[PDB]
């Protein structure tokens, strides 16, 4: 099959306490290629005991200090060498990801560029701020705040952008001096396995980094609830996130949650019309709409609603579907039969509550798409804010279209959801765009663009799209804890109690 | 009775959406003075629907923008007007707090001075950091982060220092423009009711501040679990904390937890001895040990242990118990019969597992204390880290004493608990105190001192003593949320999808 | 006037080392009211030995540490007391400023409000940052940066906005713990004398604050050149600033300079026309253009140029000149015969090089303005960037009008001067306003507004408009110096040199 | 000996992307201080070459190819220079030792530091664009954007040519400024090399420029030209005063890093052997030609005599020789003029009643006669009123003074026009900290001497300078703030009659 050579030397095992090792029970898992449903690889399926052992090794390593007591400058140099290795093997990593997740090759190349930059950013931030000096309000005292690594941290990622979500958590952890245990989505472990071999070549002490492979239903709880864990950085669906928070509570453990969204793409009548159409398509269908920042909820002003529906619909009929390795492919398949069915059930929900499937809504007929997990890019019209298809995250190549009369009605509709991750506003009137952006309860607002995000700036949600932040200085602040040391430079007896 | 004048004009009601109102079911509760167990006041015992009403009132107010959109400079002027009212009524407040909680009048004066200072600090911080500008990695884009108020916030406090703990939550909330709903310990609401009366006089838009009165076992779940709350700031026991975090997870709601501690007080043989004895007494018996920062776990170096034990014990026999208002009084009563019962049960625990009650460990015998909730300052010896009396937070006028041979052993013991709030180190060798300070997993560390904490510096725990911080800039950030606004100054079509 | 009452209790003396004292040689100076040219007051004219003595007192005090070593919190409380003194006495101060400088009362009330806010802003910034903790690249070392008060600072202000300019220097100086010696313009000392009376009431240690009254030509070289001066903060004309810098080099003394401006006011054809005219007038004739932030150089797009000129000209004819105390007055007189003379000489220079005096250009003939130092609001047309009238600062009620075709041309002209203090831009296309603002070499840029400046943000020049900043956090940093204290926690011999 | 390095080294200046000769074809011979022999010949630039350089910097800066490049990319480029320093570590270190005469091990320390300086600023490039202010005016957005200052001129001394050059180049490039640099006329070698290296990395035409020449011929143009936005100068105080004065003609910002009279304070409760070791190190590394040298030793009276005895006895054993020999502990001083300047101070010291306890002259040994060597010296029986104690000698010389108490030590240490760096030795850390706080110095070392790194700012209090180098503060010298205030609901004032 295609991509076969990339897998010839990849590890099938987990990585615990400095060694590549199997599952405690030698159980394994088959890895699927959503383009043809062929098994392409077989990796270990760790037990909860393996996860426990990894966590304990992380703690043991953290306490020894080899990495936590290493200078911030040096840690930065090592995070920077990881970055150099991403770029060195950019070609192989990009394919590996396309093969595992199904997105076009061009999309996977874009990630290796971001990933390189993500580690590169944190490598440079490592030695830039160790805390602060406070002007004490008590005479003859010195007051200071030192920032230390939180300790041991568990990192859990989703299947849509595996190595990308991994790097967002890995970079700051290592930059701060923490020891980490990571578990990628059970269905997309390929690139995460590669990066560990890469980090291993860079050289880290035994137990600083550990990789667990397995179902979240079996090892997850261990990772969110073990008492030696100080931080749990999770990226995934909301329900799994609530589970995690409640279990983390058993030992009052900090969390950082990066959940889903119902991201609005607000289009005013004075917008660059062809740009708005270009970006609606992009927002709704890159990686088959399996993107947490996908613009699945299009809000379009009534004056141009009709025209907008026609243009969008006509462009969607031309979207090329195929293998990610094919140069023509604009949109790939969805990740699994489970996920595909999930999306299919949403078409029945929509139809049954009053919405119109304007186009798509089914599997591709074609002779060259029948064997893959493809689903037609779709547009839903005649829907409103009370419908489940509009309120809930479908996480597929689906978008809804709602109209608004005014600027107030646009904000009202965009903020009318449990989520608050990201969104955009298209308009040539920047004063109006800036007004709107200020009233939107979103972690990230794009004015006349859709998708841009980078290490220099924090990413995360308002409301139920999350807790905490990733990337930028705040992304780093998650892996740090503050200690206030107050010295009394002229101690004196208080003499409150009798003598 | 002694403090009658203080209550002849005090309100007995809840404060919701600009009005002083009773409970939904006219239910009420009696508040007592722990020095004599006399009922001194009757207030409303509100319901969960009242709580829901407050939360909704705070939500409306926040969305109207009357406080949330007020300039940060003006918000700061009003927080400063509150600080001014604390100082203006300083006398009456300290007396009120002492009447309700039993602590000495001098301690209550100290609180009032800190409360003024807290509001003043945050009044002063309101307008200094609106967020940042990012040098964007994408040409022709403007990247910026704006810091916004988090929204509606619920604030829950303990009975030990009611107003002090309330100030730490109210000040930053207002400073940032959030709407708040507060509920103090059901047994100590007097000073909290008072400060609401004073914040009313300062002047705030309807629904911006709200006071709920009632048992947390009845109205607490609403304040932690309602979908409209954006943050729950909690200061109390660990189990209530875990219960709250699990509940807040139902709507992925931010939590800030300030829990208890098992604070070590380390005393080296090269420490100023009379200084150590003085601060060990203060650390152990201020407010009868009903203090989250109490130095309940004394670690003394073996070469001076016997000498230390007898001095400490000799001084404990001389501690003057009595009424808070009386100047000669050095230690007051404990808060309730339930809490004294809990402390009595710990003496039996200590004895059952092999420890020695070297002094105290019972009710005082004197005739004038017979009616109050007094319990003798106690010193427990011949104990170790495997015992419950050493591990668990007694929160009474009780300290345990353990020995250590070396520097490595003092630290090991100090970190051998699930907590990590605060601690102290006593030694004339400042290099050594600093080494030790750095390995101590505590939020705050005192070198040759015990207790100092002020608005200028963050406070909170490592491990299970908490999540997040109060005071300082970190404290302010719990009430703020970051939004990244990216503008494409030269938007261009991507043309990924076929035309 | 009703304002001669303001003066019956005002000090006529200098303030040195805690005492109100006369000149060393008892010399005096007569102060003038520009509306009628009458001598309203008489004060001490200090000698160069009085200045030397003031600086020596400020040094003595700084070293004793009564103020420099006081807590930052307490310093902030005092700066806050001064701010309250400004508000209490707002009325009297505003009248006094109008009496002394000729501007309207409405303008002086505005200054007093700003002034209050300046002291308040800095009171609150005082205790917010004492330095940083650095993560050292050398093992077994601690690295911290402490911010200290820079020491003794001399402060020199201009005659246009005496107290305002003084507030900008005093506030951070006292907040950071420095010692200051101030000298206001010799012709406008009234408000400055008053504010020293007020600062004395709040109470500061002897030496901390010092007031010298006198001609810069006599005592200025001592304030810039004495070796005990650590910083020299000057606000005045460019030629005096150059002289000062050169003098400060004798002892490598730090400098902060706020010089003049040739501030452009850019008006695109897509601007709100009536807003543009309103603002062009305001920027042009507030305080008879005797403003360092005055929009003297109007740049207007060609397509609306004729229409704009005519519109501006018609409005200028109606400007009402008179007494600053009369409510009908829109623009008062200029400061002195000398200053008026300078402006007049500028009308000749303009004419001889080919510009047109489209309106104004002379003293008003009117009967009630006859005895005053008035000068008609003027508009100069048919001018270009090579002309002196356009390149140089007139500092009068005069503006030059120049056309531009494109966006690049406006940017090129706006930036074609030796200056770079401030500027504005008017256009309904906010996108375009941002592009322009980015390319203007100016410390402050206004989009659709003119004159806004406040304590929360830094003010100062680019190019020859100055060195350093005033206001905001950067304003405070002028009064601080950094110290890297590096401690070696495990000192070891190097053994480079033989035994 | 180290002939091989120079074989392919450029002899010319670098202006507007071309390696070019002086306008008047003039040249200058470079010397190896160990043997006073001519090792290389370079161009002697004119002041018009300097004016041409500056005008090129201005053009490039305005064209925006570097000033408007993303901060992230600029950072990657600074990192590429960092890497070339490591790549050529060996050569550069031999080259610095050949030109300046210090030991090879010192030159290695420099290159490691130089790598880390570039690396640090490469990492700081994109971390802070400015800030959002909470405007007190309703319906207004307020933001402070940080922009590159403009054209910057950079001038360095002969003691640590490349080290001092790196402290200026790194932040300039990182922020997007354009530059024109001039090294000391006698030590231009490694600076010419670092330019050949920067050229291989790639920067647009005009961004970086190198002028070669005497400060008394081209220096005024670099401090006084009106197109210059900032003057970053590291050198002597007197030159410092001159430059500031000239820079004032166009109100041009300046950063000054000047000399010091750094105190090395030793209390009786210090680790005695640790204090003797570090006193030798602070006084004689690079033959005391270090801006951070501990030339003013202050020792508590109770151990003063003991310390003098020990120090002197150790100074007598200091190995003098060729910087290329592993045995050499101290090399020669830089030039004939600098050695005579030090000799004249010996006369001054003896004339004012001080004692030359040991050293104070050239060494006679046959193999050291052809080099610019001067014996490590120790001057006793002196006081704060004397010149030997108040002025920067910059030779291998120390002065020893006694102090009875903590206050007297503090008083003497601050009793100079300077305030750059200093040390405090004592096992009592509490005491070291009270002292550190009261010393008016840019950097204070507790129980150590010399540490300084990119992570923390370096500069002086009092007359040791204006501004800072290194750390975030050193970057801020190359940036200027712009307050952009937008009114989002403008309304007419209607002050003036319609
Ligand atoms: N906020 C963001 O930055 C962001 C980015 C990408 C994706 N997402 C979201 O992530 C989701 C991706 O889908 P997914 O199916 O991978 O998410 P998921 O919630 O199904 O699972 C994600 C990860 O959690 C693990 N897991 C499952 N149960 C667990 C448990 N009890 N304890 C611990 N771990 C457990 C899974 O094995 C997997 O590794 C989408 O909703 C998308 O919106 C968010």
């Amino acid at each position: 099959f295609q991509g076969m050579e990339l897998l010839k030397h990849l590890s099938q095992r987990q990585y615990i306490d400095g060694e590549w090792v199997e599952s405690a029970n030698k159980n394994t898992r088959d890895i699927i290629n959503p383009y043809n449903q062929e098994v392409i690889f077989t990796v270990s399926e760790g037990t909860k005991e393996d996860a426990e052992r990894a966590i304990l090794a992380a703690r043991r390593a953290f306490e020894s200090g080899e990495w936590s007591q290493e200078t911030a400058e040096t840690r930065g140099k090592k995070v920077r060498a990881i970055a150099d290795k991403i770029k060195e093997h950019r070609e192989a990593l990009a394919r590996l990801e396309t093969l595992d997740t199904g997105k076009t090759l061009e999309e996977s190349y874009a990630d290796m560029d971001d990933i390189h930059n993500v580690f590169m950013y944190f490598a440079g931030l490592a030695d830039k701020d160790g805390g602060e000096m406070i002007d004490s309000p008590i005479p003859d005292t010195e007051s200071k705040i030192v920032k230390e690594p939180v300790g041991v941290v568990t990192q859990i990622t989703p299947w849509n952008y595996p190595l990308l979500q991994a790097s967002w958590k890995i970079a700051p952890a290592l930059a701060t001096g923490c020891s980490l245990v990571m578990k990628p989505s059970e269905i997309t472990p390929l690139t995460t396995i590669r990066v560990f071999e890469l980090m291993e070549e860079v050289g880290f002490p035994k137990g600083t980094i550990n990789l667990i492979l397995g179902a979240g239903s079996e090892v997850g709880d261990v990772m969110s609830g073990h008492k030696e864990v100080d931080l749990v950085s999770f990226t995934g669906g909301i329900e799994t996130g609530k589970h995690i928070m409640k279990n983390a509570a058993n030992n009052v453990t900090n969390i950082a949650l990066e959940l889903g969204g119902k991201n609005p793409n607000i289009i005013f009548d004075d917008a660059d019309f062809e740009l708005a159409v270009d970006q609606a398509l992009n927002g709704g269908y890159f990686h088959a709409g399996q993107v947490c920042s996908a613009g699945s909820r299009i809000l379009v002003q009534n004056s141009i609603k009709d025209k907008f529906e026609q243009a969008l619909i006509d462009r969607v009929k031309k979207i090329k579907l195929g293998n990610g390795f094919d140069a023509d492919t604009e949109m790939g398949p969805v990740i699994s039969t489970e996920h595909r069915n999930k999306i299919e059930s949403y078409m029945d929900v929509a139809k049954a509550e009053g919405a119109t499937i304007a186009v798509g809504g089914k599997r591709p007929d074609r002779d060259d798409l029948k064997d893959g997990l493809f689903f037609e890019p779709t547009v839903i019209t005649n829907c409103d804010t009370s419908m489940r298809i509009v309120q809930e995250e479908v996480f597929g190549p689906v978008v809804t279209v709602e109209g608004f009369e005014t600027e107030q009605e646009a904000i009202q509709l965009a903020n009318d959801s449990i989520y608050g991750l990201a969104g955009a506003v298209f308009s040539k009137d920047i004063g109006k765009a800036q007004r709107v952006a200020n009233k939107l309860k979103l972690g990230t607002v794009w004015i006349n663009d859709f998708f841009p995000l980078f290490a220099q700036a924090p990413w995360g949600g308002y409301k139920q799209s999350g807790i905490g932040r990733e990337l930028g200085k705040e992304g780093l602040e998650e892996y740090l804890v503050s200690k206030h040391i107050l010295t009394n430079t002229n101690p004196q007896l208080v003499n409150w109690f009798s003598k």
